[PDB]
Order: C-alpha cells, then structure tokens, then sequence
C-alpha cells in the first residue's frame, strides 16, 4: 500500500483509465468492465480493476488539480506497476471553431503551474503525452466513428482564474481545451518513466444530461478501445 | 449549487472546518457534531452541518494541493455566505524540535506554486491567515493544555519533490510544517474577501518518515478538531 | 563592533525599536527613556540605549530600504546579541476605510524585492513577524485605548514607483499599509534565528492623497513608540 | 518580397524543408528535386523549387538558433502563404538507449529560450509539433525501413552551456535530442496558425563523446531528407 | 578547425568585424581590404583574412540572432586566438533624435533572451562593450567627421515581436537601437575573457517606418565600417 | 521641498557628488568646496553646495542601498534641476587582479535587484552609465596620475549574502567591485532623463578579507573625490 492508495501490487492493471470524479470512476466500472471490484477508497478515491474485452483494465479517480494527481499517477508507476495512465475528464473551449461536446486529445499541455518549472531548471519543459497511445486513440476513435482534435490543452491551477484574458492567449495559440491536469500527469510520466494521455470532452464553452451521457461513454469507449490497439 | 458543491445557501455554516480527506470530514461531524447532516457529495466531497456546544459549524474535505482547495473554499465564500474556513490537517515536520502530536498552527504560508504570483503582478503575496482566528487558536489551546507553535507552513505543489535540497531551506528559515494548502486557501480568502486559517498536526519529521501508532494519531487529532471548534466559539464571543 | 555600527556586545538590549529616521530615534531616546546615551553614530545612524519602567532597551534608525535595513538588523542580531526588533514606522493606505493616523501591525509583509526569494529557492516565502510580539503589541494597544488593525503590509523597493496598476492589486488583496522596510526585516530574523515586529501609523493615503499635519503626526507618533514599549513589558512577562 | 527573403508569392510550395545549413539546402534540391529554381539568395541564405514525384516542394535555410529561424518561418507563412514546414537537422542525445545515427521526431520541443515565455503571458506553451506530420514521418520511416522514435527535443539558445549540470535534467526528462531551433517554429507555427515538424538526426553522443564520421553524415542525412519528402506525400493523399 | 569554422589556428587576425549578413562579410573584403583571403565558408558564413593599412584584420558573418553569433564568436576566442570581436550592422531606432542613418555605439546592451541570466544565476548581468574600443570608435568617428550616439542598444530574440508595448519601453529608458545581437556577444565576450563592441547604422524607425535608398545605405555602411577599421588603428597605438 | 530633501530649487548644484556616508559629504564639503553651505539635514542625509575652481557643486549623502538611493537621485533630478549624478564609494574586490585601493569607474553596473525589471516588463535593462561622464573620469584621473580601471559594477541588495557562491560567478564574468547602488543610480538616471557615474574605490576583498589604515584610507579617499571633481571641470568643455 502507498500513503494515498490502500491496495497491494498486483491489485491494479498495467493501465489505468483516470477521471477526476471517483464517482466517475465507479460508474465507469460498473458500466465497461467486467467482474471489476474495488481496489482503492481511501480519501474516497475510488479505484476499480476489471477486464474489458478480455484485456485487464484498472480506473480510479485523480480528483482535482495537478498536486492532486501527481500524488496518484505517481505512487501507481513507482508501487504498483503501472505503465500507462489514461486520465479521462472533461475541459472549456476557448476556440470557437471549438464544438460543445467534441473529444479532444491532448498531445501537449500547456499550464500556468510551476510543478515543471521545478523540474526542469526553470526552463521550457514540453509537457507531451505517448505518441503511442496518442496513436491509438486517434485510430480508435475512427474506427468509432467519433471526431477528435489532437493538439494542445491548458492545466490551470485556478479553476477561478483572475486574469481573464490569458483565456484570449490560450485562444491565440490555438488550445483545444482548458482543464486541470495534463501537464502535470505528462510530467509525473516523465519522470518516472511511463506513459500516459490525456482525452477530454469540451463540458462547456468558456467564452441536457441526456448529450452529457453517452458523450462521456464516447470518450471511455475511446479510451479503452485504444488500449487494445496499443497491446496489438 | 456550484460546479462541486450541490447545495443551496444556508446549508453550510458561516464557519467551515476543513480536512483533505472526505472520509475525515465525516468522522469529524460524527465525533463531534450534533445533528450533523450531510449536505455535500458531489465527486464524494463529503460536507456535513451541525452544531458544536449551540454553535452552528460545517465540515468539509477540500482534497490534495492548492487548486483542490482553492476551488471549494472559493464557493463556499461566494455562494454559500461562509466568512471562515479553518482547515484542520497534518504536516510533515523540519524542525528538529517541532515534536510529533505537537499542533502548528499557520499564522503564514509559504509555497513554491504559481498562483499567488498570478494574483500578485509576479511579486512576492505573503499568505496569512486572519489574525483574530490565529489568537483564538492559540487561546482554545492554551485552555485545553494542548502544546502549540506558531509560525510559516509550507505548502508544496509536490509531494513527491524531485528538490530534496528545498528541505534543508525550510529548515533554515523556520518553516514548522509542510502540507499542500495553506497558502492557496489565504490565497482565495484575500482575494475573495474572507479570514481563514490553518491549523495542522504533526504527522512525522519529513527527514525520517517514522512510523505512527494508531492511538497517538487518534489522540492528537481529537486535539486538533478540539482547538478548531473551541477558537470558534472564542470569536463569536 | 561592526561595520555599520561601531560599538560592543553589551551597548545594546536584546530589543530594539528601530525608526527608518536616525533623528526619531534620536528624539524617543530623549522623549520616553531615562538615562538614554548614545551608542552609535557610525553613518549619522544614531542609536541609543536607556530604560523604560526600570527595562533596559534601545532604539536606533535602520534608514530607508531593505537593503539599508537588512544591513542594521543582521548586525543587531548576529554581532550585538539582539533578541527582538520592533520597526515603528509610516505608511502610505491604499484601502479607503483605512484611515489617515490609523495604527497598523504587520502580521504579513508582502514586497517587491527579491531578497526572499534569492533566501527560499526563488519560492514564495511569507515575510511574517513573531506572533507573541503581534499579541502583545494588539494588547498594549487595547490597553492604551488606541485601535490597531493587524494583517498585511507591502514593503516596496521603489518609493517612485512606475507600476500605478500596483497599488489596485494591494488594495484589491487588502494589504493595509505600504512601507519600505518589513518583508526585509522579517527575513532576516528568519534568516538569523531573531523575531521582530512592524508597526506603522498611516501618514497619508494614496487614494485621497491626504496627509498628516505638523501636530497630527506628533500625537500618532506617541502613540506609536508608547504601543512599542508597552508591548515589550508584556513580553517580558 | 520580405526583409529577409527577396522572392514572390507563388515562389515557394506551401510544403517548405529547412535545415540550418543554406549549402545543404542546395543539396537537396540538386540530389532530391527536378526543376530546381532557387528562389531567394538574401545573406546567402539559399532557398529552392523544384519537385518531388511530382509534388511541388521547395527547401530553405533557416539559419541557426531560435531567432534566426523564427524569421524564416514566420516570413514564408505570412507572405509566401506556407502552410506546413519540416525541419531537417542533427541533435546530440543524452539518453543512453538513444544511438548514434537515430531518427528522432520532435513531436515536443523543450528550450530554455525566452520566446515562447514572452508569447505566452510568463506560462509554459508546450511548444508541438502538427500531429499528422508526425505520423506521416513515422509511417514514411516505416516504409524505408527506419525506427523513428518520436518524442521531446531540447532546442538550445545557447551550443556551449555554462551549466553542465542541464545535460542530466534532458537525460532525466527523457528528452530524445538537443538541437537549436524545434521549439521558436512550433512557436511561429502556433503564433500564425501553420503546420511544422522537426525530424533529427543523432549526430554525436553528448556523454561518450562519439561523432558521426562522413559518410555516416551523409547516409542518414539522405535517409532523413527522403523521410521527410516522402511524408509531405502521404499527407496530401 | 571547430564544429562550425573550417580553419586552423593563426587563419584569423586577432580583431574579427562581423556583420550579420555573410555577403556584408565578403563585400567588406573586397572593398576595403588589401590581399583579402577566405578563410571560412562552413554553412555559407563567409570569412575573411586580409590587411587594413599594414594591420592583420579578418571579416566575417555572424548569422542572425544572439545563439547565431554566440556560436562563432565563441569559437573565434577559444580556438582562434581572437582578441576583440567588432559587431557592424543595423538597427532599428525608438528615440525621435536618433535620426535615420545615424551611427549608434552599443556601450550597453539589453535583451529579452534568457543567456545572461543562464550565465549569471537569474540576476541582472550588464551586457557592455568593452571601454577601450568604444573611446577608439567614437574618436576614430570624430576624425571622420562623423557623429556617433553611445548608449544602449536593445537585443531582440523576436524580430517579430507579439510585444510591440515593448518599444514605449526602450523609448522611455533611452535605447538608441533594435537589433538581436550585441547582448549575446558581450556575454560570450565576459564569458571566456574577451573584448567585444557593436557599431550600428540607424537603418529604419519603428516608429515612423519612412525609407532609405541602397546608394545612401551604402554611405553609411561604409561610414560605419570605415570607423570599425579606423578605431582597431588607434587601439593598436 | 521634496519628502525626502528639505531645500528649495537652486540650493543645489546641476552635477551632485554622493557617498553612501553622510559624514562623508559633510567631509568633502568642508575639505574640498569653498563657501560650503548646508542645503539638508532631513533623516540627517547631509548636503552641500558650494564652489570648486569657481564650479557650483553640491555633494550629499544616498543612504545605503539601490532604494535608498534611489530616492535622492529622483527627487535631486526632478525638482533640483540637478543633470548629472556622481556616486562616490567604496567596494569588494573579487578579482585578483582588482587590488585594495584601486579606483574602479562602473560604465556597466549588474544587480540581484528587481528594480530595473520592474522598469523593463522584465527583461534584462543594461544599467549603464553616461559614456562622456565616464570618458572625463578615465581623462581627470590620468591626468592626477591615478589608475582606474572601467567595467561592471555590481550593486546588491544584501550585504550580508546566503548565497556565498554568486561571488565565484561575479569574478568570472569580470566584476570590477560589488557595492549596493551604481544600477539603481542608473536605473533612475534612465527612467527621469539624467545622467549618472558610479565611481569607487576597493575597500577589501571578499577573497583576503584584510584592511588598512585611518591614514590611507582617506588618501585614496580624496583621490576618488579629486577626480570626480576634476571630471565635471572636463566635463564642462
């Protein structure tokens, strides 16, 4: 077990699809995978390991922020064996090319945070998903026949932010979606050595539950469809 | 309701007792709160009202690091009419004396994120919680015989620190603990317009994790929730 | 002696009020103490040691900056055996209900300088005063029927400074009072093991530009040095 | 014309291959293209048009460093209505399991240049590659038989670094190679709304020392060039 | 020989003039130097040895930007035996009497890119010409009878600037000229021990963006380097 | 008056020499000006004006540190109608070569301030001072048989640095000597319009760390202050 995660090596798969609700996690694996039973619940986080399709596939809450899951994905590379990390979750567009409800995959993240910084020298560090894993998502995502953008998303650490126009920068510079993660699960991955991708679906435009349902499934379908494609 | 919290005005006490895990939150309305209701499960941030000796008092989990926090705290104080959030975690120690079960309380927070920055035209924002709950801590503690410091939390973006030298200048300047939240929670009370404080035990000395019996964390706990509530009731008179 | 200070270990108390002026110190040493002689005036920066109520203590201008103060304050503590250093000072308002004469005490010290940050690592350290010296600073106040509003200071490189946006920033995050000196203070008693103190009258207001008369600015100033030294008598209880 | 390029709009491909050496930009006009007109000459800096299997391609020196090719770049998508630009450069690895002679694709750029700072209000753009580029050079790289292994660059403002140390941090980072000038076109890319890409070559090993010989240049070079023609066509497909 | 000059030790006079502009480099060769040989040709950077009046003088191109010619000004001192390095180019003017055509001497020079702050641990490095070279070249300008301004000079990574603010600036602290250079050269110049000046031609306005015609470009660039010559003559003395 | 300088326009002169020490323009006036009047007293910040070789001058002290000065040279510039500042002090060696007692003129001056960033949105402002008023020193001082070396000062913000190891970088980037003023003077002189001159001469080594005589010190001393002097004679040609 790690300070943040009581289970065992062993307990998880070797990836793992993460949404920031732990409550999405559940209703993830209660509704795509099979035989999956609770492996984490501390701090309410919940995480699950099942199979899909015959493939072993784990999902378990990030909550909110980039210092919050830098301490999840971190723990789950260095203690249970985790070799990729699908964080699943939601964004605002700041593009208005940019369509309500469209998936994105974030190839890069750009962020305010200074966790990198930290990291590198207080330089540039190009905060980049697995090309990979980018791949297949691409790839599973025709053969579903759901349109996704690849390019740039921007992990805030203020979801209330008091400069509102670095929103009109983000848009200059063509970001996809605005949320609160990426960049820091790419860097935690680069430090430690695994891979990971971050896929969104625009819940808003910055600038019914009914859509809101099966557009979440979209992007998990996605998700756990790319898998596959990578372990071909 | 807001975006994480799905409740409605009044719901939530003027005051918010605050700690990361949402699993504590409910052990504290259990353990100490009369009546408590839950009032919040949104992405299971578990938020509960009650009342402690007729005072009406919240708790509620704000989850790990600045930006966790800063989020609920924003909409407790905008939405919800909250005047004071006290949260009540535990911190790594890096002073030699600073003794484990010891209570630090937050009069300031240093941190290595950028939000304050961000806030502050990129110059230097000093993190401080309102004086009046400071001395209110500090009094409720004096009267419960509950040793306490005062001084500089440290609130790091990165639990996992790639910069282990960092440590050795908290040390030098008199950090008293690290944790992942002070200083954006005085961060959000500023700019929104709110008193807030920190207050923490000592979980263990950052430079060797020792290992912590079941009894001794409970104990020292119960402590701090105590000195939470008690500084309440100090302020409302 | 030092080379700022040409004096020996001994012609100091462990406190110090220190004026940014040379010559305010010169007239509270004649004004409040008994038996005051001089102990320094290395730079025209004079200092004196006497006694208040049977303490011995001392007081002695810093000069304007942190750089200027940085200097005397690490010498005070490391050369001069100085426990505690209390800054009485002015400040400019940049919130309207601060008034003109107010007295301020800095719990906080905000800044533009980057002293703190080549101290921490080029993080955000919270430049804060000692909390008992705080306390009994708001005490000796109460006591002297004189109100003390306790929270954040900016102490500023530039008394010119090109930035006019910045001011709405300190405002917006309720920084009480701006100044020159504290955040540099406040690090180096970090830095050095010490504890000190800011305390400011309001000499004018930025908003309103209005400013403090010949005689308004005496009668605040005694009230000022009064809360100084009757602060120090409840720390040494 | 621009101030930089002394051509017309119709005198460049909107497909535009740039290494840092104008000589080499001759190179592959002469070896890799048909009815190569040069097209510009201003500081010598050679730009070409000819084909490729048809496709209408030109190929110009961006010069070396960040600033240098931000220029270039910015000049053809503006003026010459380029709409994607491919990079053709060597790198030094740091990574062990990175050997000489390896084709590595750039799909981020890191540097410790200023630019995109200044570009991005002080935050961090992560400067990318167009994705589809990406996966044209590394399906062009299958169908001639080479292993690209697509990643981070580092593009250095400065070839001989004071810090030593930096070396480890790219190593640490995973960063494939070290060139010059990856991360200011993703920059002009993004700035402008275009496309661009930077394909690399291993050049010489920064720990053991090692360099390419000659005719070692010259093979991967060739491959690299064909590489990235090839990759302009099946993005047209 | 070094990665970017093909050339051996002594091929080099020990004051090197560089334009940015490769064919500058060569246009001065056969204009105003005697027995003018090349010695470089590594990527088109053209280089030249020659005499000027009895005296050793070598010309060369640096390419744009400060990585451009930090490269070979660096290897100029470290493997060339290169004393003094005399950068001669243009600039773009901010003041409104600094008049089209007028030649500017970079006593200083200030930068947006991040080399000095990489060399000098993050703080505030004056990048300055060398005062012996500026004497020569304001003496040797007078005896021609031409008027040169010294002051500071203004290093752009961004030839594109998305800043244009950033002119008010230069403007309002006195910056005589844009280019994207001088910063880098006298950072490689304090680096490794050498000395280094730039002279520059005013060759536009930011601000009015009138014209000039090449035969009156021409006047002053010979100007210019007519002074750049004539100032090596008098430090020699 | 200003805040800081309780005198009219026309008590001081257009060009002002400046030590850091009160007591030192007390000195000078009374040793080297005729008729020598005192213009202020305020914060005991003595100064003077009075005549050299029939020359209107005033000399006054700056306090110590860049905001401390940087309040007088504001405030001199722009309601005394004072043109020309001449800073007078004394500084650390870190280079061997730099020995005790050497006069060194700063042309450049480099900082660990954020003063001039704050100026310059942040990048790098190249504190410098006037070239002619530097010329005239090198000139005054040649002609009263005194050496003087011209380069960069250093001026910082703490005397008493944690950062021990800044000191090997300042020698090897060929700093002169460290004080705590030259770039904010210049900073001011920039942003008001004026212009300025740091010159001093070396009290110790921040190497050797030894010291000399009351006899010696002073020699020097009106070395300094000779050529200061004698510059504005040449300077009024």
């Amino acid at each position: 077990a790690t300070p943040h995660i009581n289970a065992e090596m062993g307990d998880f798969a070797d990836v793992v699809l993460m949404p920031g609700d732990p409550l999405a996690a559940k209703y993830i694996a209660e509704t795509f995978l099979e035989d999956a039973r609770e492996v984490n619940n501390v701090r309410g986080m919940l995480g699950f390991t099942g199979t899909y399709k015959g493939r072993k596939i784990s999902v378990m809450g990030h909550g909110m922020g980039i210092p919050s899951c830098s301490i999840y994905t971190k723990e789950l590379i260095t203690d249970f064996g985790v070799k990729k990390i699908i964080r699943v979750g939601s964004c605002g567009a700041v593009l208005p090319h940019v369509k309500l409800r469209d998936v994105v995959i974030g190839m890069g993240a750009c962020t305010d945070s200074k966790v990198n910084r930290i990291r590198f020298k207080d330089h540039d560090f190009a905060a980049i998903a697995d090309f990979d894993m980018v791949r297949n998502a691409v790839d599973a995502a025709k053969a579903l026949g759901i349109d996704a953008r690849v390019g740039n998303l921007f992990s805030a650490d203020l979801f209330y932010s008091p400069d509102g126009e670095m929103f009109d920068v983000m848009e200059k510079y063509g970001i996809l979606g605005v949320e609160m993660e990426a960049a820091g699960i790419y860097g935690v991955a680069a430090e430690f050595g695994a891979k990971a991708l971050t896929i969104c679906t625009v819940s808003d435009h910055i600038r019914t539950a009914a859509e809101r349902q099966t557009t979440f499934n979209d992007m998990i379908k996605i998700a756990l469809e790319s898998v596959l494609l990578g372990d071909k």
